[PDB]
DNA sequence: GAGACGGGCAACC
DNA sequence: ATAACGGTTGCCCGTCTC
């Protein structure tokens, strides 16, 4: 039975063991079955390959599974294709883990009391769920986790302590100052949770160096509710006589093994520890023997050298060897401290370890319930609000649908504590608008009619309509019949005469709120990203400095990273690996902190009589203390329930049809939803003026947000929308995994229901498993399920068929990984719309909007030289595939923008000195000008320098722009190349003051 | 050795 | 071409320059 990193050439015959961490299996021209695994022993990988003889071996196949354990008998082979040493086995057994057991007596059990997660950033290795999932097995009455500096594995520690009914520790390792050494902080209680909050808070910003520390003093003030130990070889006693010491609740000793970086020897080690055990009997302290975990197994230990080698000779951990510090067993922990005695060793281990953690209560780090803001007036004027709105524009008394409507809505929106966050949202948007910038509509509030009402959304989900903005006469439809009132055919008020306005999306209210009331949404609006910081800081003078805060991320080590941090940790060591064996060490990478950052715009909001800390620390996004904005702590994710969140977004759409306003002067509020020229680029290339063939696409969204995708354009050809509910259909399937490809397609094709019956947002499962007789509040629950690609429970299934849904229905619902609401789909289309219908009557706006918004990568002398030169790029990227660099793809997205601009009759001229904007592409005749900044090399700054230099006063020399515009030789040469230039003189010979 | 700039990556909607 | 979800903010780190 062979170790993996014995494998090392071709031979006829090993046995071998492993955790199959990957398998798949796939038929072959013959019939044959063939079995693909990849396995580790953790000393080392390898592929392993098997063909059945027969359909049994075949389908015993297709049980070998990621997780179970595997013993091989086979033959080690060259397999030219994987370009690797490969096993092809002709035997297979499924073993037991046999893994690591403590044997130590029940109730007799070590706890432990100093443990890492992969929340120590760049440090620790094995998930704290693994970690608490192995302590319940080995019988541990509890388990600490203290992180360095952070608290960010609580949440996930409380979810596997519910799971696992596994007694937490929830603990810090701090940073402490004397007014820098480590003490292990361990919560009793809620008291002393609270206080970690703030400790971990007021290190992160008050008390930030270098990295986030406390003070002792003030370590003291927030010490209620806290044991503190003196922790680590970098703890302060272990660094040297007995005041310091009677500081603990608890004196820690780590096994001899973990300091064996070496102080002078092994046998001074030993001895401290007795240093260590006397002084703690001397002062009636318990000492306790704890572990120092940075990973489950002694072999998990490669995976944290392999992240910390990634910091180079900027780490200073690289300079010795790293210390066995996995996770021990109390059989093994005794064993390592057997040289105390056999009563020491179980004091110390067990019977001290187990009065630490019984000192400990029962703390919920994260809590169950939502806190709601209050601000007075907020339900009255929310109320008043939309009344008033809404009968401005329905009549008053109201019509029996749209009253209905508003108690309906209002009675849950206020109940449930929501009237706030839709009046500072009514807020936010309003200021917006006043300071010049519409907003474009996002999410789920579009299901919301009140939300209409407030203008916090544009999107109406009455059923479709006409009204009158005259009389105000209305008539709905309620057939069914009809898909949005943007359908509807222009028409004029049977009554005063006056020209109908047309409305409603038909959207159920619920998708926002759901039917308990018992699901917390957000309100979602796309701010344009020039704008999206001033209202991030009108919360602050709406809720109160200290009542909002931003969302703060975790940045963790995904696929891309890990695999770069292995290959070059076996290039510095001069390992040829084979690909299995990067993979699984690459796995082992994942997951672990790297930084933190920003959520991309939610403030999250705090009510008065709370305060941040009943919720997350708070801190800097990666540790900036010049930041404008404090972060949670804990992600948006861990406190999903607990707090409301305002996702305040950035977006172009908002900016781009701004700036179409801006240069037309054309409300795009009064842009038609049916215009037949418009909505015929959603189909065909006719409405541009141009040929399929010349701008190599077969319909007209280029450019167009959402619809211009490669992807979506084949939809496109496919399904032909020409209705705004199409459109809105397409929205909808185009968005998520598994939604359209090999599924709704497949339906389509297969004639097992037509285009319009296929799921096409969320809204319609809920919809139509109401309609087919399932109680409202199931069927919203299996909405929700579906549409976060949660699939069916057996339950769901069960309720499905037993009311007549049909078997593909089902199948159809367990596919979808993501599914949009039906008010985000109308509210991209409505704005896509808008834009098309610029892109079609005034083309060049179009296009100077296109590429001073949206773009940023650009092949600017094929752009000048025209179609040809554009076509050529194009093609060259096409060539590359799948394999093209994001880069590339960027680059092509743009080009083939321009390709369909050159082709519908313009141009680009070179930059020009005196024309050229910094950020603007100007209009000029029937060709746009480049602005400075398009220049490869030329960033914002240097543009707007340019364009500051040149209004003070022209350029006298190409010397004279040089300085004054603030431009490097590579730069200045750059125009030089092009004729910029040409008509200056390089230099003065004459300067004046 | 400080600061602009862009690429590559992760988180999130 | 194949298969294909689209679009946004934000952080780190290497490169090039003065
Ligand atoms: N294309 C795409 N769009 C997304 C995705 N996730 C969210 N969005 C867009 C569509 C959503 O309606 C909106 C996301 O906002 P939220 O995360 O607040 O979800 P939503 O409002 O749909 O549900 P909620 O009522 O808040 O639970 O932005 C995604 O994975 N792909
Ligand atoms: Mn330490
Ligand atoms: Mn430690
Ligand atoms: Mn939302
Ligand atoms: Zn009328």
């Amino acid at each position: 039975v062979r170790r993996l990193e014995t494998i090392v050439e071709e031979e006829r015959r090993v046995v071998v063991q492993g955790y199959v961490f990957d398998a798949e299996v796939s038929e072959l021209k013959s019939g044959r079955t063939l079995l693909t695994m990849k396995i580790t022993d953790y000393t080392n990988s390898i592929l392993v390959k098997m063909f059945s003889r027969d359909k049994e071996d075949a389908e015993l196949m297709s049980g070998v599974k990621k997780g179970m354990w595997v013993k091989v008998r086979g033959s080690v082979q060259n397999d030219t294709f994987v370009r690797d040493l490969v096993i092809i086995a002709n035997d297979l057994n499924e073993i037991a883990a046999n893994e690591r057991q403590d044997t130590a007596p029940e109730g007799e059990k070590r706890v432990e009391l100093h443990l890492h997660t992969p929340m120590s950033q760049m440090d620790a290795v094995t998930s704290v769920t693994k970690l608490i999932e192995q302590a319940k097995k080995w019988g541990h009455p509890a388990i600490a986790v203290t992180d360095h500096a952070v608290v960010q594995s609580f949440p996930e520690a409380y979810s596997a302590a519910k799971k696992h009914g596994m007694k937490v520790i929830y603990g810090l390792e701090a940073n402490i100052v004397d007014d820098p050494f480590h003490v292990t902080l361990l919560a009793q209680n809620e008291t002393g949770l609270k206080n970690l909050f703030k400790l971990v808070s007021l290190s992160h910003i008050q008390y930030f160096h270098r990295v986030p520390r406390i003070p002792r003093s003030v370590l003291v003030k927030h010490r209620d509710g806290l044991l503190v130990g003196s922790g680590c070889d970098k703890g302060e006693l272990f660094d040297n006589v007995e005041d310091i010491a009677r500081f603990y609740d608890f004196l820690e000793v780590h096994p001899p093994d973990v300091y064996k970086p070496l102080v002078k020897d092994e046998e001074m080690i030993k001895n401290i520890i007795r240093s260590i055990v006397a002084l703690g009997e001397k002062l009636d302290i318990p000492v306790v023997a704890t572990g120092n975990v940075h990973y489950l197994n002694p072999e998990d230990k490669i995976y944290r050298k392999i992240l910390i080698h990634s910091q180079g000779g900027a780490n200073p951990l690289n300079r010795h060897e790293l210390p066995d510090v996995y996770f021990r067993t109390t059989n093994e922990m005794l064993d390592c401290f057997s040289f105390l005695g056999p009563e020491k060793a179980k004091e110390i281990v067990v019977d001290n370890t187990q009065k630490i953690a019984s000192l400990i209560g029962d703390v919920k780090p994260i809590k169950d319930e939502l806190y709601t803001p209050r601000i007075e007036g907020a339900d009255e004027e929310i109320r008043e609000m939309s009344y008033r709105r809404a009968k401005e524009i329905y009549g008053d008394p109201l019509p029996k649908l749209v009253e209905e409507r508003l108690e309906k809505e209002l009675k849950s929106i206020i109940g449930h504590g929501f009237a706030v966050i839709y009046l500072i949202s009514h807020k936010l948007v309003k200021k917006s608008l006043d300071d010049g910038y519409l907003v474009g509509s996002r999410g789920s509030v579009g299901s919301s009619f009140v939300a209409t009402m407030t203008e916090i959304t544009e999107v109406n989900p009455l059923p479709p309509h006409y009204v009158c903005p005259n009389c105000k006469h209305s008539e709905f439809f309620n057939d069914g019949s009809v898909g949005s009132g943007f359908d509807l055919p222009d028409k004029n008020c049977p009554r005063c005469g006056t020209k109908y306005k047309k409305d409603g999306h038909d959207i159920p209210f619920e998708t926002f709120l759901g039917f308990k009331g018992d699901k917390v949404p957000d309100i979602d609006l796309n701010f344009s990203g020039e704008y999206q910081p001033r209202a991030h800081n009108y919360t602050k003078v709406l809720f109160g400095e200290d009542n909002v805060y931003r969302a703060g991320t975790i940045g963790t080590v995904a696929d891309k990273t890990a695999y770069g941090f292995v290959k070059a940790y076996a290039s510095d060591h001069n390992l040829e690996l084979r690909g299995a064996e990067i993979d699984r060490l690459a796995a082992g990478c994942t997951g672990v902190k790297r930084t933190t950052g920003q959520h991309p715009g939610g403030i999250i909001v705090v009510p008065d009589y709370m305060e941040i800390y009943d919720f997350t620390p708070i801190q800097y996004p990666a540790d900036d203390t010049s930041s404008e904005w404090r972060t949670t702590h804990f992600d948006f994710h861990s406190i999903h329930d607990n707090l409301l969140k305002l996702d305040i977004l950035g977006h172009d759409d908002p900016t781009v049809i701004r700036m179409l306003q801006d240069l037309s002067g054309i409300d795009p509020k009064t842009i038609p939803t049916d215009d037949p020229d418009v909505m015929g680029i959603f189909s065909s290339t006719e409405p541009l003026g141009v040929t399929p063939e010349q701008i190599m696409c077969n319909v007209g969204t280029i450019g167009i947000p959402e619809f211009g995708t490669r992807f979506v354009r084949q939809m496109l050809e496919e399904t032909r929308p020409k209705t705004f509910s199409e459109l809105v259909q397409i929205s909808g399937l185009s968005h998520g995994t598994d939604v359209w490809l090999g599924n709704a397609q497949e339906l389509i094709q297969n004639g097992t229901c037509t285009l319009s019956e296929v799921i096409g947002c969320r809204d319609d499962i809920m919809v139509y498993l109401i309609y087919r007789g399932l109680e409202p509040s199931l069927a919203f629950k299996i909405m929700e399920s579906v549409r976060k690609g949660k699939g069916l429970t057996p339950e769901f299934e069960a309720e499905m068929r037993k009311h007549d849904v049909p078997e593909w229905y089902i199948d159809s619902c367990k596919k979808i990984k993501y599914m949009f609401p039906k008010a985000h789909a109308a509210a991209y289309v409505l704005m896509a719309v808008r834009i098309a219908y610029f892109k079609v009557h005034h083309p060049l706006l179009y296009y100077a909007s296109y590429f001073t918004v949206r773009a940023e990568d650009f092949d600017l002398d094929a752009m000048i030289k025209g179609s040809a030169a554009i076509r050529k790029r194009i093609e060259e990227i096409n060539a590359k595939g799948i394999q093209a660099t994001a880069k590339e793809k960027s680059l092509l997205t743009v080009l083939e923008v321009a390709l369909e601009m050159c082709e519908r009759g313009f141009s680009f001229k070179n930059i020009d000195l005196y024309r050229s904007q910094a950020t603007e592409f100007v209009i000029d005749g029937n060709s746009l000008i480049p602005p400075f900044n398009a220049i490869p090399g030329l960033g914002t700054n240097v543009a707007q320098a340019i364009v500051r230099a040149r209004e003070e006063g022209e350029f006298l020399s190409k010397e004279d722009l040089q300085q004054r515009g603030k431009l490097s030789k590579t730069l200045l040469e750059y125009l030089e190349s092009r004729g910029c230039l040409d008509s200056l003189p390089d230099h003065n010979q004459l300067s004046l003051f």
